[PDB]
DNA sequence: ATTATGACGCT
DNA sequence: AGCGTCAT
């Protein structure tokens, strides 16, 4: 009862850019704005593979992973922007630089955890305590939450999307106890006011729109963020969780989309996240291991303790390229040439990283995939990264992988390589 | 020929 | 250290 801690200590937000690479290209090229648009990598094979899709194009059924030729079948007026190519491969530098723009704005409001190229978590607990101090018990006006949805509201006792949003927000605000600076619902509401400000700052200073989730932990904030995309933010309160999870497919929760979520569904004979509540912590640990079991036991009650890590920069810097089918590398000259191309891109990114961020990588991880292997990596080998020199890095990568060539002939490579991947890791402050 | 990465758990 | 999982 009273000692039953409900994981409402923290205010956590997740901010995720809407169709991010598309917005980067639309900012650069106004002709693409407010159009069905997608971003593609490469062109020759089936028109290139789509990795980002404007919401106008999603209305026609265009999705990531679709070949552009097929997307064009669904949406003949679809506009396409191609990722830059450098040294024979896709080069994502434009999107990484845009990402840095956004992350630097978010960092003004709180310490962030960079979780991908286009999203970050924010622990707003302290900023909320400050804004509550300033408010002096003053209520929160709906005018301060102009793009906020309250998940699960309105309820009970209407035809337009914005009208529904405002109805739900009024029900939420009317029920708020603003004299209690420790009410979790009030704390989430103040967090949402701050996130409105953060999102306004991002759009004003970059031209990019984003969505956001506000809840008591990272998993709920991420899920909330997705609920009302694009260009809106969603507050998922602790109290909204039973209804939200009652019909929430297990796979929708981050980390349960793969084999583990399939095993939850199959072993327990359930479909929805809320059904997990009927099992004891020990039962879940017995099926899914001690860590997963404890995580599931708390998560189906809306509780998760994973902290917002103070980390604005990526932990690794890596370069990869596939060589599918008849393009797989089957000679020693080919392997050396592409290792050098990857290594030159890596050198460039690493030198820029060192100048910006006062750190140096110390370990180089070489990953390859060999033909006829379905796994992502067929083999991973690490070596020391002592100089930011592409020729040295590619020579060392070759040295650590060259024992994989089963060809007796010196010139040929067998079986051919369908993937090369260089990753710089283990950063030290320089 | 669902590509380019990046985080993280496991042993 | 090297592999597997989840991601998108
Ligand atoms: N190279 C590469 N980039 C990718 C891939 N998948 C995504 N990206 C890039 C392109 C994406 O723009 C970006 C961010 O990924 P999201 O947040 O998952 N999708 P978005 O922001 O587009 O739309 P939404 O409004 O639904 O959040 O990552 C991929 O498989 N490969
Ligand atoms: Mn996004
Ligand atoms: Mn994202």
């Amino acid at each position: 009862g009273p000692h039953m801690a409900t994981g409402q200590d923290r205010v956590v937000a997740l901010v995720d850019m809407d169709c991010f690479f598309v917005q980067v290209e639309q900012r650069q090229n106004p002709h693409l704005r407010n159009k069905p648009c997608a971003v593609v990598q490469y062109k020759s094979w089936k028109g290139g593979g789509i990795i980002a899709v404007s919401y106008e194009a999603r209305a026609f059924g265009v999705t990531r992973s679709m070949w552009a030729d097929d997307a064009k079948k669904l949406c003949p007026d679809l506009l396409l922007a191609q990722v830059r190519e450098s040294r024979g491969k896709a080069n994502l530098t434009k999107y990484r630089e845009a990402s840095v723009e956004v992350m630097e704005i978010m960092s003004r409001f709180a310490v962030i955890e960079r979780a991908s190229i286009d999203e970050a978590y924010v622990d707003l607990t302290s900023a909320v305590q400050e804004r509550l101090q300033k408010l002096q018990g003053q209520p929160i006006s709906a005018d301060l939450l102009p793009s906020t949805y309250i998940e699960g509201l309105p309820q009970g006792p209407t035809v337009q999307k914005e009208g529904m949003r405002k109805q739900g927000l009024f029900q939420w605000l009317d029920s708020l106890q603003i004299d209690n600076l420790t009410s979790p619902d009030l704390q989430l509401t103040v967090g949402a006011v701050i996130v409105e400000e953060m999102r306004a700052a991002i759009e004003r200073e970059t031209g990019f729109q984003c969505s956001a989730g506000i809840s008591h932990n990272k998993v709920l904030a991420k899920l909330a963020c997705g609920l009302n995309k694009p260009n809106r933010q969603t507050l998922v309160s602790h109290g909204s969780v039973p209804q939200l999870f009652s019909q929430m497919p297990i796979r929708k929760i981050r980390s349960l989309g793969g084999k583990l979520g399939a095993s939850v569904i199959e072993i327990l004979g359930i479909e929805y996240m809320g059904e997990l509540t009927q099992f004891t912590e020990s039962q879940l640990q017995s099926h899914f291991g001690e860590k997963n079991g404890s995580w599931l036991y708390a998560m189906c009650r809306g509780i998760e303790h994973d902290p917002v890590k103070p980390r604005q920069l990526p932990k690794t810097i890596g370069c990869s390229k596939n060589f599918p089918g008849k393009t797989a590398l089957a000679t020693r000259e080919q392997v050396q040439w592409w290792l050098l191309q990857l290594a030159q891109e890596l050198e460039e990114r690493l030198t820029k990283d060192r100048n910006d961020n006062d750190r140096v990588a110390t370990q180089l991880v070489v990953s390859i995939r060999v033909q006829g292997d379905k796994r992502l990596s067929s083999l991973r080998r690490c070596c020391a990264l002592t100089r930011y020199d592409a020729h040295k890095m590619s020579h060392d990568a070759f040295t650590v992988i060259k024992n994989c060539n089963t060809s007796g002939i010196q010139t040929e490579w067998s079986p051919p390589l369908t993937m090369l991947f260089l990753c710089a890791t283990k950063f030290s402050a320089s």
